């Protein structure tokens, strides 16, 4: 199981700051046979940031739409992406879940447009502090997990990431064991779902607040595939992030 | 006042496609100072558009985020709109409105965004086939521009759009003189509120299904400054369109 790291640099970055981040990135000596390494830059900082980055990083975009070409001011579909040659989109995330009235429904959705346009997809999903504390994790875990894994064909096309709502952008890591707990649920309902040979090969990445500090042993769970950055993707010291994958 | 053509591309376009018709439209002389000619490309297209098409063509985007800079996976900010020199945006497009969850409050903020960071709004609203059938249209209409009319510092900067909803991508085209009523009452609303040398200087668009027929027959009206254009600015016969208006 190859593992991967993944730069959501959400809403920010100059063209300037980019030229500077993309500069450092390019420093670190990776394998990208046998690591992953994906940036996902704000939609119109692409092309950029794509033509910065040596082709040893990957790169995507942060959202794709539900629906394919047409009268869908604002939007970009999955067969526009695939044209560019966009190789990852982001799906499902908390953000746009919470301001921007995406539901697992849309995320499916998203998933299918995506597949069938051979793009290959990053699916966020995750439970809120009440919904942890009220002992219902898994029960939403698996409820957001069911609404998109019988989509999934290519096993290594598909990436997962349990992101909880409580530990995004407020640092409150979830520790080693919490996450290991949760992934090793995720790789259960895959199994029960698709099988144990699909559930072996697909990654299931942590999100929320993950650092320099925590990422080593975070990336030794083994359940634990990578991580999806925010915050920390933006600094120099994401290559030492990276480094702890290798 | 100045004439005002927009092309909306929406959700398509692929390199090759574009390649095609921004090399046709660069083929038409026309004078920029004497009638703005704008193209929405999708975002990840902006780019490849913006170095295709000649200094006289404008450009912008097709929808810009409420929030700064920060942590809002997917969204396009005014600033970094503003960083990348992108001199237009579209804010409260029917498509955004009907799929998208955009409200009249959204709008404000998106164009109060757009202003702070010295973008130029394309701002569109328009009323259904059933507020029109109630004999709601003044009353919708007056609801959706006061919702955002009172921000314009500058009336060259921000121009607005009739969409009647019923008109969108159906090519059920309102008659110039059924769009004339309508647009002659917008400038009056921004009359009452703005003052009267500021109404006469805003442009007052019409948006639905304008195609090379029916375009010099819309631009005539004497409260018709130009149009926001879809699926006809998808043709090389644009140019057609952007000729009734010069």
């Amino acid at each position: 199981r190859k593992y991967f790291v993944a730069a959501n640099w959400k809403c920010n970055g100059t063209l300037e700051s980019i030229k500077s981040l993309t500069n450092s990135f390019n420093n670190l000596d990776f394998d990208p046979s046998k690591l992953d390494v994906v940036v996902f830059p704000v939609s119109v900082h692409y092309d950029h940031t794509r033509k910065l980055l040596q082709s040893k990083f990957s790169t995507g975009i942060q959202n794709v739409s539900k629906f394919g070409n047409g009268s869908y001011t604002g939007e970009v579909s999955a067969e526009i992406a695939k044209d560019l040659n966009i190789e990852y989109v982001i799906i499902g995330h908390f953000e746009r879940r919470k301001y921007f009235h995406e539901t697992d429904e849309d995320v499916r959705e998203k998933l299918q447009a995506s597949l069938k346009n051979n793009l290959k997809a990053v699916v966020c999903f995750g439970e809120s502090l009440e919904q942890r504390e009220q002992n219902k994790t898994i029960e939403v875990i698996t409820k957001q997990v069911k609404a998109f894994v019988d989509l999934i064909d290519n096993f290594d096309n598909v990436i997962l990431v349990y992101e909880p709502l409580w530990a995004i952008g407020t640092g409150k890591t979830a520790t080693p064991e919490q996450a290991q707990l949760v992934h090793k649920e995720i790789r259960k309902i895959v199994k029960d779902t698709c099988g144990e040979k699909q559930a072996n090969q697909i990654r299931i990445l942590y999100g929320g607040s993950v650092n320099t500090e925590n990422c080593s042993s975070l990336i030794q769970q083994e359940d634990i595939d990578g991580f999806l950055v925010g915050n920390a993707s933006l600094k120099e010291s994401f290559v030492d992030i990276i480094k702890s994958a290798m």
